[PDB]
DNA sequence: GCTCTACGGATGC
DNA sequence: GCATCCGTAGA
């Protein structure tokens, strides 16, 4: 049954444990976290919540043995200094010592080990959660109990009465359900080592271990570093943007109240519909009798401008309560950098394979949009609020149209490869063809509309929605659909091949092999089947783009680790002088790698990032990037050097 | 009958 | 009233 060995009680036992740890090439370390129970005696205070504390580690290199490395200050021969030195030495990789450390919730445990314990993990990582996601990307978030049930059933009764292993977070890190951190961490290590061995066998069966250990887990390490750095924030810039946005919101509200007389509430869809359709003419679209989406008011723009006022009000409100308040709320402070950063929580459990940041979402920050504030547009830019550290600069690296290049790779579209290799900007060409204007005289918003039209046609947009977005008839939209499909015959061939392969195999394989299972391809409902086909087409391209982005991130992290000898992260600086000099991955936009590169190495790291992103996994189409240097995320001036 | 994600407000059996 | 649904934003 349970077998926990206190390696911090006897000197000879400690030395034997250290020797066995050094001899072994695969660990299962885990973190024991309890309540304060009240500081500096019970253990290291974990950064963030002040009600939790770390007590020690639990290592299990096979079997039920759960050697517990106690970090408690209460064997006098083993002081904190020598114990921590041994822990760091055994957790440091050197002289080609292959060691696969297995850690549940690797990102959070890495952050805890660095920020509180001051221990820099440098070995390989084998997060069981990441392997579980790799097996079933579109499945729900893998709880500890879920992995134990689905991969290690025989060890299930060891979790008897352990209901704390249900809230996503590992039982080792939470402090509820009693179960003092010793037993919790030890049993957690026992569970995760064997479940990760089973996960490795399954990965070998599915031929997914190479991607798991070469790109997926190194990208998880890069995301951990991202979480320790965190995207920048300026506070004052966001305050100014909020003040201007609120002033414009008040002006719009007063103008609308003057126009319509009464004080109808914008937030109420029923009130808006009543004041628009059944009271002030404004014939409806094709209570809640009439739809009141953004598209409806956008269509009703040639009429009197109240729908435009409501659209501006809605956009400003969405920017002010969904993007401004969350940033001002979940905003931290970094005393070492002297500036107010904000650390998002990364999540790689997305369906296609992208990385999305929660609490808050830095990716869904609306870009620069002009506002009509009479006094010419103020061009409200709250991405301006994401300033880097003083003496640094954002070094964003956005791929030239990435799903297009990956499409041309996996289509054998001679036309598309020819167009993309010799830069022609397919989206600008589409805008020029649609609007009959010259390709050199197309605005940014027209370019974005053309890009969303092209991607829609790629991903099976219907004629009705195509005509609705493009402002043309159903027949004209269908004719445009056939014109686009015939122009790129390889794209259509790839679409049919994708649908056939997803129907035959039940899943779709990414460029490296991170298969996504789509049983809906066998659905009988026509809408569900069509959605499954479209999401399979989008998976093999979008997940491939995210996987290429992860490879580029891994390569850039490697190159900025060998070069620019310094701490690998701001959290590394906090745990363990001189000006800042490094890359410091801060944010990802599913095709764009924002880096908090210092001013001294702006050119060098810019060249390194561009080279490692272009020289990443190569296709029949050259992968182009547009490195943009900015004093913030707003003024990203082009950087072709 | 474009995809992926988050996320706050609106309904809701 | 948890529990989604829906509509907004980014890619
Ligand atoms: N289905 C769908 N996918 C999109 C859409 N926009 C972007 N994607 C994907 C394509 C790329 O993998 C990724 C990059 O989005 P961007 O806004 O940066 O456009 P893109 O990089 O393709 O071109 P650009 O940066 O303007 O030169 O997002 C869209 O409107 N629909
Ligand atoms: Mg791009």
């Amino acid at each position: 049954s349970l077998s926990i060995i206190d390696v911090a009680s006897d000197q000879n036992l400690f030395q034997t444990f250290i020797k066995e740890w050094r001899c072994k090439k695969r660990f299962s370390i885990s973190l024991a976290c309890e309540k304060i129970r009240s500081i500096r005696d019970d253990g290291f205070p974990i950064k963030g919540c002040d009600d939790t504390l770390v007590v020690g580690l639990a290592v299990c290199w096979g079997g039920r043995d759960a050697y517990y490395f106690s970090l408690q200050k209460e064997d006098p021969s083993l002081t904190l200094k020598d114990r921590m030195w041994y822990l760091q030495s055994c957790l440091r990789k050197e002289s080609d010592k292959e060691c696969s450390v297995v850690i549940y919730d690797f990102i959070q445990s890495y952050k805890i080990l660095l920020l509180s314990c001051g221990i820099s993990l440098e070995q390989s990582y084998e997060d069981p959660k990441v392997a579980c996601w790799l097996l079933d990307p579109d499945s729900q978030e893998p709880t500890l109990h879920s992995i134990v049930t689905s991969f290690l059933p025989h060890e299930l009764p060891l979790l008897e009465g352990m209901e704390t292993s249900q809230g996503i977070q590992s039982l080792g890190l939470n402090a509820g359900s009693e179960h003092s951190g010793r037993y919790r961490a030890s049993v957690e290590s026992i569970l995760i080592f064997n479940s990760m061995n089973q996960l490795n066998s399954l990965l070998q069966k599915e031929n997914l271990q190479d991607v798991f250990r070469k790109v997926e887990m190194p990208s998880q390490y890069c995301l951990a570093l991202l979480e320790l750095n965190g995207i920048g924030f300026s506070t004052a810039e966001c305050e100014s943007q909020k003040h201007i946005m609120q002033a414009k919101l008040d002006a719009i509200e007063t103008q609308a109240y003057q126009l319509a007389g009464h004080s109808f509430s914008f937030t109420s869809s029923d009130d808006i519909a009543e004041v628009l359709f059944l009271e002030l003419k404004l014939p409806p679209n094709r209570g809640r009798q009439f739809s009141t989406s953004k598209d409806v008011l956008n269509k009703l723009k040639a009429l009197h401008p109240l729908p435009g006022l409501i659209l501006e009000w809605r956009r400003i409100t969405n920017a002010i309560t969904k993007v401004v308040f969350p940033l001002q709320r979940e905003k931290c402070l970094n005393p070492f950098l002297g500036m107010e950063r904000i650390y998002p929580v990364s999540q790689s459990h997305t369906a296609t394979g992208r990385i999305t940041f929660t609490e808050p979402n830095i990716q869904n920050v609306p870009r620069d949009f002009e506002i009509k504030m009479p006094t010419m547009p103020f061009s409200i830019s709250m991405r301006h609020a994401f300033v880097p550290f003083p003496g640094g600069s954002i070094l964003a690296a956005d791929y030239s149209q990435l799903e297009l290049r990956i499409l041309a790779h996996l289509s054998h579209d001679r036309r598309l490869i020819q167009v993309l290799n010799t830069g022609a900007d397919v989206f600008r060409s589409i805008a020029a063809e649609w609007k009959m204007i010259e390709p050199e005289s197309v605005g940014d918003d027209l370019r974005q509309q053309a890009k969303q039209i092209c991607y829609g046609i790629i991903y099976g947009m219907g004629a009705k929605s195509l005509g609705e977005q493009m402002g043309i008839k159903e027949n004209d939209a269908a004719c445009y659909i056939d014109s686009f499909k015939s122009r790129y015959t390889g794209i259509n061939q790839f679409m049919t091949e994708t649908v056939k392969n997803c129907k035959r195999d039940g899943f779709v394989q990414t460029i490296l092999g991170r298969r996504r299972y789509l049983p809906g391809i066998k659905d009988n409902n026509p809408y569900r089947k069509a959605h499954a086909e479209r999401q399979a087409i989008n998976t093999i391209v979008q997940g491939s783009a995210a996987d290429i982005v992860k490879i580029a991130t891994v390569n850039i992290q490697k190159q900025l680790e060998t070069f620019h000898s310094t701490f690998k992260s701001h959290g590394h600086r906090e745990g363990m002088f001189c000006p800042i000099r490094g890359g410091f991955f801060i944010l990802q936009l599913h095709d764009e790698l924002l880096y908090e590169v210092a001013e001294e190495d702006v050119v060098q790291v810019a060249q390194i990032v561009k080279n490692e992103m272009e020289s990443a996994v190569k296709l029949s189409v050259k992968l182009k990037v547009k490195v943009k240097i900015g004093a913030s995320w707003g003024e990203l001036k082009d950087f072709d050097v």
